[PDB]
DNA sequence: GGTCAGGTCAGGTCA
């Protein structure tokens, strides 16, 4: 009942020098080259595809089509997403066994299972180890994107920042022996960095760690007035204000790093004893006061704010900022709007000067990221009407809000979707259950909420454009799933495809109708059940056009019937946006080629 | 057969 192979590197093994008796000795040639490959003869430019072809003799596959079949899996590995899998069946089905010389002696009908396991051996003992030798997998944290960087480069970057973190005395060799709680990792996040700790497993302590986090969060609801729902505060404020809205979003930089431990410790002691007893208080106090981290066989003490990667740090920083909240935001004009996520602040008022004062206040209290500041203030260098905050885009002039989409140029959109589940596996003969589990609604549910479908402050044009953008996303996921179906299910029967799509469009439109009818507003005109379906269908249409030759049947299929009459009772909807693909998603890369 | 709360999972969002 195990049908999956995981692409991730940690599954790898450490190659024996010789292959055992149950495997054919040709493997050892490969292994030989492994040592020779190991020889420090590498320069900056290597291609893993290229070096592998000089490690595994072509005589192992015999024919070029077999070799290409195998290297296309290798290429998938080299371009992999986190959690991604393939079907074990891929490793043996459709190979030309006649042309493989070392497989002729054994009778043909017992041959397939052997070949799968032999290819598994090569992938686990030579391919993955060779990838590990020159590269480190890091999760970009934008979807499941994984970028590989040269080990020499990652180590150099990690040494540079280690020394910088040493000159500023953030890190100090402890020398007094102390049990370290975890290992430091330096993770790049664009121009800046993220220094985090991976905690050594401390079994039975995560019940304890969840308990302490829970009890503090209860304290943070109970003593400090909840920030409000982000949606409701903004709703009330939009109704309040009929004039031009003014606003600012600021991003505090290293909010954990700018925590003053003495003040936090005093907040701890100041907690009432009925909420959190003195023993737990004292356990927490030397916990944040004695942060010990293991580097290259050496232990250091972190003495700058809260350490990311600590179980308590996420929740603890919120308490500090929550306390800062009351310290500095008790008096605010109730004709104004304010909301905070954790280290991001969004503030709006009808008066420009009061927004300016808020900006000066925050800069006076905190070191901020000036590049991350967005404002409609006129006196600012690069002012904008669109403020991104908490996954959404707010237009202060129009009051319209759109979903925010994190698609950098050349981002590969298949990294956004986690299509493989190792815990519940689907057999290679069952593609339909796979595709429909892929199209479960819950996954896009976070773009099917009151925020995008309300008509209280949102126009019908923007509720449509939101639904469209989301449906564009669902189309891109369909595409990735289809490409998965061709390359590992090796499906030939596309007749059953044209079915769940419309079953989903119907159900999705119905769910939309429900939400839109649930949140009618003063800007709500009239929305036809069928019009939503037409929008969804036009979204799929716009997407499917990227790979026309593969889908020309399907596009033609939906071309007839499937009503797209975009004659909505509004007399304003441009409708050009709906017809084609928004520029954000025209420039994103769907194909797959092994770069390095 | 009709609810419920409780428990688990799932793919997603935010920081
Ligand atoms: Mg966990
Ligand atoms: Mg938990």
């Amino acid at each position: 009942m195990v049908h999956y192979y995981r692409l991730s590197l940690k599954s790898r093994q450490k190659a024996p020098k010789i292959v055992n008796s149950k495997y054919n000795s040709i493997l050892n040639i490969a292994l030989k080259n492994f040592r020779l490959c190991k020889k420090h003869k590498t320069k900056k430019p290597v291609q893993i595809l290229a070096l592998l072809q000089e490690i595994i003799p072509k005589s192992y596959f015999g024919t070029t089509t077999n070799l290409k079949r195998f290297y296309k899996v290798v290429e998938k590995i080299l371009t992999q997403s986190s959690f991604e899998c393939i079907h074990l069946s891929v490793l043996h089905k459709c190979y030309d066994y006649d042309a493989i010389p070392w497989l002729q002696n054994v009778e043909p009908n017992l041959r397939p299972k052997l070949l799968l396991k032999h290819n598994l051996f090569l992938l686990d003992n030579i391919v993955k180890p060779i990838i590990a030798f020159y590269y480190k997998p890091i999760k970009t944290l934008n979807g499941h994107e994984i970028k590989f960087i040269r080990k020499e480069e990652y180590i150099s970057f990690e040494s540079k920042v280690f020394h910088k973190l040493k000159k500023m005395k953030y890190l100090v060799e402890v020398q007094d022996e102390v049990k370290p709680r975890g290992v430091l990792n330096i993770i790049p996040k664009q121009d800046n960095f993220r220094a985090i700790v991976s905690i050594f497993p401390d079994s039975a302590r995560k019940p304890f760690f969840k308990l302490l986090t829970s009890k503090i969060y209860k304290v943070l609801e109970e003593k400090y007035k909840t920030s409000g729902s982000l949606y409701t505060c903004w709703s009330e404020f939009t109704q309040k204000t009929q004039g031009q809205i003014y606003g600012i979003k600021v991003d505090i930089r290293d909010a954990a790093g700018n925590v003053k431990i003495p003040v936090l410790c005093k907040l701890i002691q100041s907690i009432p004893t009925h909420l959190l007893d003195s023993e737990k208080k004292n356990f927490i106090v030397d916990h944040i006061s004695n942060q010990f981290v293991a580097f290259r066989r050496k232990i250091y003490k972190w003495n700058h704010g809260l350490l990311q990667g600590d179980p308590l740090s996420g929740c603890l920083c919120e308490l500090y900022m929550a306390f800062m909240d009351r310290l500095y935001f008790s008096n605010l004009d109730k004709d104004a709007f304010i909301h905070r996520t954790v280290d991001d602040y969004f503030f709006c008022s009808p008066h420009p000067h009061k927004v300016y004062d808020f900006e000066l206040l925050i800069k006076g209290v905190y070191q901020v990221n000036p590049t991350k500041t967005r404002t409609n203030l006129p006196t600012h260098r690069h002012p904008q009407d669109e403020i991104p905050y908490c996954g959404k885009i707010f237009n202060l002039t129009t009051r319209q809000v759109r979903t925010l989409y994190k698609l950098p140029p050349n981002y590969e959109i298949r990294h956004k979707f986690k299509l493989w589940n190792f815990n519940n596996q689907i057999s290679d003969d069952n593609p339909a259950r796979f595709l429909q589990k892929a199209m479960d609604f819950p996954f896009i549910c976070n773009s099917f909420t009151k925020f995008e479908f309300n008509t209280v402050f949102n126009d019908q044009r923007t509720v449509f454009a939101n639904f469209y953008d989301a449906m564009i996303c669902v189309a891109y996921k369909f595409d990735a799933a289809m490409m998965a179906l061709r390359t590992s299910f090796l499906v030939n029967d596309f007749g059953f495809i044209w079915l769940v799509l419309s079953s989903t469009v119907r159900a999705y439109a119905s769910r939309a109708f429900k939400k839109i009818v649930t949140y009618k507003g003063g800007k709500y005109r009239k929305v036809t059940f069928q019009c939503l379906k037409s929008i969804a269908w036009r979204a799929f249409l716009a997407v499917l056009k990227r790979r026309t030759e593969i889908y020309k049947g399907l596009i033609d299929r939906i071309k007839s019937r499937e009503k797209l009459t975009m004659k909505f009772h509004d007399g304003e909807v441009d409708a050009s946006y709906f017809c084609k693909l928004p520029e954000k998603f025209r420039f994103v890369k769907i194909n797959r080629k092994a770069s390095i």
